[PDB]
């Protein structure tokens, strides 16, 4: 089991980090919301799936930079809701081929009243977001930890 972003930054069996750069719409009003989309970006594949089933959870979201001060969060994994930052892990989602297939979790954020300027900056860290994966196999627990970039400045009114 392992996983890579679109672009083929790569993490390998028994866990590890990469960074991830998303585009983030450029201006939020307090109405809208800002979606982060990640299944678009991050992706990952079984290596053995003749034998061995994976699981994969999302285990645990955290929030910096301006996402974390401006805005409010959830996250949705596989279909369900859950608060952003998280408070527990997820239940787990099944990876079966050794094709890459997208890791299932967007963030839905709200700018919170104080938002602000510049609400979220160019090039800064905005969410940690960490998978975990076990099997059906062995022992193995790993954690995949995704350092979320954002590509550009968001600007909500005021
Ligand atoms: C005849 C025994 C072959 C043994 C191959 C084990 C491969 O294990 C790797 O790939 C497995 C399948 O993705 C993962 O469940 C496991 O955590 C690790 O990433
Ligand atoms: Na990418």
């Amino acid at each position: 089991f392992a996983c890579k972003t679109a672009n083929g930054t790569a993490i390998p069996i028994g866990g590890g980090s990469a960074n991830v750069y998303v585009n983030l719409a450029p201006v939020v009003n307090v109405g809208q919301n800002l979606v982060v989309d990640l299944s678009t970006q991050i992706f990952c594949h079984n290596d053995y799936p003749e034998t061995i089933t994976d699981y994969v959870t999302l285990q645990r979201g955290s929030a910096y930079g301006g996402v974390l001060s401006n805005f409010s969060g959830t996250v949705k994994y596989s279909g369900s809701s859950y608060p952003f930052p998280t408070t527990s892990e997820t239940p787990r989602v099944v990876y079966n081929s050794r094709t890459d297939k997208p890791w299932p979790v967007a963030l839905y954020l709200t700018p919170v009243s104080s938002a602000g300027g510049v609400a979220i900056k160019a090039g800064s860290l905005i969410a940690v977001l960490i998978l975990r994966q076990t099997n059906n196999a062995n022992s193995d627990d790993f954690q995949f930890v995704w350092n979320i970039y954002a590509n550009n400045d968001v600007v909500v009114p005021t």
